């Protein structure tokens, strides 16, 4: 049914599922845009492909060849069923169009789906070659905030009644290494490319006449070669290729509405925005700089799953809270701070 | 069948589904009034098409075309599938009404389907995008004021036997921006705005002849097109065109039902009402100040998501109950919070 | 099959789930009486829409058409299924009892469902809108009740080796505001108007001639007008009509069996009895008064509800234990109180 | 299959489920007897049903009426199905035995299923009616026991190194009121009244004469009237009619064995037997009284539950330990409880 892949494909959570392991609990690993162009270009693919035969578009098989009167049921099927597996022969069937545009109207669904898994694939490869090894430093990461904050305010609460900034130093460090970057770029960019693949492939489909749906087809090689009572050729019509060509239009517009996104992921640096440890500097136990910006170097990735993940962290919330307070400037830092109270 | 349909859209809790993460227990993020909006105008095209292609009520395929009487089992197949494919192609088909109709009887579930979609986007875009925002700051807001309320009842305690209003501050910052409320008025404006065009396109299709689901159909092109034993042309009709047509009309009623609501949400100040911050006045630990009100800006949509949220709070249940207590003026609000004893 | 539809619509706990949320613990918030009559109402019309297609009743096909002998199979189809669409255009068919027949005997699942989710609606409303406010406050009275229960016991327990009445206040609060009175009657009030529309319905319905399921069927529209190897008019029947009207008088007579017991639900005050918190009167700890009776106001709605979901509170259970006890007059009641020993 | 519904019916746990939900914990509710009363008037109906359609017994369709051999498929069709629905129309179909035997044989499943909800519908008012009431007084019951007993041992242990019987009273105040009472046998005489309708119901249907299956049918309404083509009556048989019977024996045979089970179960006080408080008169903290017997009041009926479900009580188990070793007389009561050592 139709609501049914709606449901499975859009309302249900497909390909929103978290990593079902305790190694990354509540930490994403995926960018929030690279989430959801992943989804809309695997299964965009994949909801066409189930719309393109569901039981009320598809009106029975997907070709049919209108044999002669004289033919019987068993013959008939015969004439589909052979002009059917002979889109592929190119000496039984004469098309206009060619024998390619027949190859794509059969081999329609087989494609998309191809789409869909080389779609898949690059999020894979960063979901099991790159995030793990984010997942870790991001956990650390957090952890060490979380710490820092609470001796932070544990040193304030002493003062109301080692010192060496790990986190500055180990984000120094990334700022260095520019390997998870270049994973990350390079996922983006094979998927750009896949993309880019899909469009035109979509556009030539898509362009196709419209009547190369229709070919002759001649059931005459072998023992019936000389035979009399079958005709010289038949008119075949594959059924549903006005369906895939009007669904490869949709995947062609949201794909190439997709591609500028996939563009823009690709500069990293630019999207780092909105300084997150900017609002850790208020802190005496954290050293007063930010140094994360301006490079094609894992820090600014790091920087974007920071920003991404950092909702999580509690330390962060309430930093925020008097950062944002900070904005009309009544009180001070150190004082709302010690009034917070919440060291977890 | 048509009861299953009914509990999946209906009776179950489609689209009702609580966010299944830690990250927010019991905060809703979604206005009740958006929620019923988003399931009626999601759900609705999606029971429509179900309904549409119940199996009692198809009486089988969608298109039928009457082939001659000579014709055989598998010629007046080939018709009635070379139809339904002929659909796009303007050249085999003549309708009284025109192409137009033809294409809008064939691909009314998918049409359906599109609008749900459409639907179902802008409230993803706020899950998504604007829901952590306001999900983590509605918590601390409730934390915060479930901390004011132990602490008041504390000194209230110790009388029996710091002082920084942050969360009234942190209320001030959110009167200034308004980022999450043009991505919320945003999201419902483009929701009203779908919702309109789904309105058009209904009352358009509803307005059919009734007649267009019958058209004209030659099966003439190619080999066919000079053959004599195959007749001139068809008369096809598209069965299940009279379904689709009331279940448009019931569809557009209901929309145009759903419109106002819509529209009367998108004015969020004035639906910022009956003050929830007021019943906290009475404590001697929070000042004595609502600042809460008039404005385009995030102060009212938090306002809005507290008076949702705020239930879950049990302060805020014993504070409202100390103040109705308060309608009749009998004892004392200090006394009945001592008597209380509900820190938490 | 037949038994599955009465497993899943009267054996399962088909509209019985209890709330799947922690907000509402053990809380029905929904009258047994009226949970009774949303469950038959909602599910009497999809367990008969679910019966009237039980693969063992239907004999196949909707509709039967007789064409003439000389049609083939796929003529004789497209007569089915052309008068099936037919039923709608009013030129093609002529029936005796008249178009209005066909179209409700050609919609009567959809009707049924129609019905379905309109009597659905209140109950949803209730559930939505003023289910959890009467929740908090219910959940708050019983957390209250315990509490001077476990005071007047510690009380007694101090004899045997602040004082103010908070839950009277309260109710006598509501004894002034009638908001959920009003909601309340009103959903009843609708449920009551659409099962008397449902019931105008289904009387008519029944009432109908049993012989409009037969209409003449002429395909003569478009190139078929002027053909004439196609006879004039087909003698079509609506198969499964005869079920539908057996299926209409159940469906009548079970809900004019419950419209006597909506009607005696709508007078809440009425059915306000046996005066719950009257066992709490022989409590020190709590004052000597019920005031909970005569009004249309939301007293009596939270009389009903905590006549409910009163049994689920361990204090209530005991002091009824002493109050039935006290019936007999053997001993007294502080004295079986504080043999009693069950704080919670 | 015929095997999955032997699963389903009578090897799974088919109305054999406890309340899920904590409020009985353990708590049995329904008598043992009353519960396999349930399950086979309930589950026979059902099970039958499901076997009367089996796709192993049933050839195909339910009915069948040998058009000519003139008659093309669909016009076979039509007569099939035209008859199928005319069962109901009395003009057109001229039985020997009569209309009421056809509509017996078309409407066999829907009137076993009709008897199997009329059946399922006492226990369920008993469920939700009375289960509550006697729920609650049994856990209330069952603690009270356990606290005598650990009273008792307490004393005892004390010895080797308040007192009020409030379970004796709250019993003797039972002993006063009958609804309870009342209820239950006003269930069961209802449970009575529909077995013995549906005996009678059974008994009428296989005492049919096995050839009403086959009528006379006439598809001459209509335009059809004076046709010529079609004949003047058409021979049809029911199918599946024997199958029907055969299990409408089957049916009336364990309802006439089930008959007696229920009117023995109407007596409920010759059914308390073996005085279960009598274990607990060895007890020093327990008054030396059974004090239940003799009545048609809930005292009663709560000796048949407290018998049902006293094996959960740890305490009945310890005591009634002592109490067949006390047959052999060898030690003495006290001495042996302060051997047992379980106080829960
Ligand atoms: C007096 C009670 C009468 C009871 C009648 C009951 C009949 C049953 C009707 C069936 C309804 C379908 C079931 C859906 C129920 C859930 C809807 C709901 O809860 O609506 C609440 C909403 C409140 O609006 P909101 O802006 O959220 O403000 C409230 C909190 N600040 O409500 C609104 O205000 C939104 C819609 C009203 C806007 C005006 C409409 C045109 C302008
Ligand atoms: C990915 C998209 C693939 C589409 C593009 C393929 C490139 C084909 C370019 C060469 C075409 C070619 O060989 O010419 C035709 C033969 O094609 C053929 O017969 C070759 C068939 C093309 C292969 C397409 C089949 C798709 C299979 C994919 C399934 C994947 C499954 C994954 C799970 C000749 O004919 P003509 O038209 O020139 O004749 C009229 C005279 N010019
Ligand atoms: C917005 C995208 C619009 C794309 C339409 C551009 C193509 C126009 C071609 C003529 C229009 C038409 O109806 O004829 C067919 C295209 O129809 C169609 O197939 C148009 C159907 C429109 C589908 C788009 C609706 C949803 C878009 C996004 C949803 C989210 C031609 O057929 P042909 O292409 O074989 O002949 C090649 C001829 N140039
Ligand atoms: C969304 C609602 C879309 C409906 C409105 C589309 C705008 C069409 C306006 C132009 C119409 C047009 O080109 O005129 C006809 C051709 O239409 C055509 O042949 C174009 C076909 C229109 C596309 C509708 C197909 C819906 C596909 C959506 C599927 C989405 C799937 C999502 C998962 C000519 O014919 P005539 O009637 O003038 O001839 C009689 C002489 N005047
Ligand atoms: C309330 C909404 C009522 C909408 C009806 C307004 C249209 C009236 C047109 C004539 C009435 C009729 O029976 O003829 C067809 C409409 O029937 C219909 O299709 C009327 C069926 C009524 C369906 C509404 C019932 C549930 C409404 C909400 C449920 C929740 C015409 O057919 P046409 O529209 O093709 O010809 C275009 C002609 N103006
Ligand atoms: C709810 C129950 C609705 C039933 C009552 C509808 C009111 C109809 C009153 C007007 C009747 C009318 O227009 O007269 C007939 C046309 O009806 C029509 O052709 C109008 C059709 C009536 C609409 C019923 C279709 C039900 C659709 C509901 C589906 C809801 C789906 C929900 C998921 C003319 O004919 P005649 O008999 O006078 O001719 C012989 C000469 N007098
Ligand atoms: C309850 C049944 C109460 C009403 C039944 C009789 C109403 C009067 C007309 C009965 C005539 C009859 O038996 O012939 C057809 C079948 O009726 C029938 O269908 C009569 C028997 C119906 C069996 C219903 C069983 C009720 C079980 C309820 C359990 C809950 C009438 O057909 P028509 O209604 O079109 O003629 C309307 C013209 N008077
Ligand atoms: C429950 C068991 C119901 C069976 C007993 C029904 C009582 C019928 C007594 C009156 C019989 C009657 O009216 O006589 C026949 C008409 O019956 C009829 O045509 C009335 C039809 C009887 C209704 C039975 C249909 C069962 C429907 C129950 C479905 C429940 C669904 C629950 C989900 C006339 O004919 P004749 O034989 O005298 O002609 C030969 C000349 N004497
Ligand atoms: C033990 C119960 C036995 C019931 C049999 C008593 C009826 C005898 C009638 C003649 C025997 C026979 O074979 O003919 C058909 C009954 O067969 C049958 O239908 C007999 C089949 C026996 C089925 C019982 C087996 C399982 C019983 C309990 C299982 C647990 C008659 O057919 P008719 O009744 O239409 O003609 C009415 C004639 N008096
Ligand atoms: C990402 C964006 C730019 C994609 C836009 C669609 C492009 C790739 C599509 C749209 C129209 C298409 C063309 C339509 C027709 C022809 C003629 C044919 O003999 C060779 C292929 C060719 C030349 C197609 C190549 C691909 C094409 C240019
Ligand atoms: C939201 C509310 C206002 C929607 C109401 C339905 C509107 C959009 C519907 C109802 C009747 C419809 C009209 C009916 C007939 C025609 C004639 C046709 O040649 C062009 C479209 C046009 C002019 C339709 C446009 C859309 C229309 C005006
Ligand atoms: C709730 C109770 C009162 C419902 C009882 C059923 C009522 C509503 C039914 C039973 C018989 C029905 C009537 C039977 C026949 C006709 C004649 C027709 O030309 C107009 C409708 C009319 C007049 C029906 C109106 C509805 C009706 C009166
Ligand atoms: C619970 C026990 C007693 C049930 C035993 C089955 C009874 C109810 C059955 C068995 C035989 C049946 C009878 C068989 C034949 C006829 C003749 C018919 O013209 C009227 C019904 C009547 C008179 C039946 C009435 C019901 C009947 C007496
Ligand atoms: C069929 O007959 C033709 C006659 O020209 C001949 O050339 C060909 O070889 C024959 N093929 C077979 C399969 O006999
Ligand atoms: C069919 O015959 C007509 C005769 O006018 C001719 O014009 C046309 O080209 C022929 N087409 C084919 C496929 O041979
Ligand atoms: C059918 O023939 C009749 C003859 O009177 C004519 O009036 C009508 O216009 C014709 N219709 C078509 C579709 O040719
Ligand atoms: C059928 O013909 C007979 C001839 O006596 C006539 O009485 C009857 O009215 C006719 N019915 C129709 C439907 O024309």
């Amino acid at each position: 049914a139709i609501a049914q892949l709606a449901t499975e494909y859009v309302f249900s959570d497909f390909l929103l599922k978290e990593p079902t392991e305790p190694k990354f609990k509540g930490l994403r690993l995926e960018l929030a845009v690279d989430k959801m162009v992943t989804c809309i270009a695997v299964g965009l693919p994949l909801l066409l492909i189930s719309l393109a035969f569901a039981q009320e578009i598809s009106i029975g098989t997907q070709i049919s060849c209108f044999s002669p009167s004289s033919f019987s049921w068993r013959q008939a099927a015969f004439v589909d069923s052979y002009c059917w597996a002979a889109v592929q022969q190119k000496n039984s069937l004469q098309s206009e169009s060619g024998n390619l545009p027949l190859w794509l109207h059969k081999f329609f669904p087989y494609i998309l789906l191809l789409f869909a898994i080389l779609l898949y694939l690059p999020p894979l490869f960063w979901r099991f070659a790159a995030a793990p090894h984010i997942c870790s430093d991001l956990k650390f990461i957090m952890e060490e905030l979380d710490k820092v904050y609470n001796r932070a305010i544990k040193a304030a609460k002493s003062a109301r009644d080692f010192k060496y900034p790990i986190v500055e130093q180990y984000l120094k460090t990334k700022k260095n290494s520019n390997n998870l970057i270049i994973k990350y770029i390079s996922c983006r960019l094979l998927t750009l490319i896949i993309i880019l693949l899909a469009c035109i492939y979509l556009g030539y489909y898509f362009s196709l006449s419209s009547l190369s749906d229709e070919f002759v087809c001649s059931i005459k090689s072998g023992i019936l070669r000389n035979d009399s009572t079958v005709p010289d050729q038949f008119q075949c019509k594959l059924i549903a290729v006005g369906i895939f060509q009007l669904l490869s239009v949709i995947n062609l517009v949201v794909y190439v509405l997709l591609a500028p996104v996939v563009v823009y992921t690709l500069f990293v640096p630019f999207r780092q925005k909105t300084d997150v440890l900017k609002v850790y500097e208020i802190l005496p136990t954290f050293d007063v700089l930010h140094f994360k910006s301006e490079g094609y170097n894992d820090l600014s990735l790091y920087n974007l799953f920071l920003e991404e993940n950092i909702s999580e962290v509690k330390s962060y919330k309430c930093l925020k809270v008097l950062e944002n307070i900070k904005s009309s400037g009544q009180g001070i830092d150190p004082m709302l701070l010690l009034t917070n109270l919440g060291m977890i």
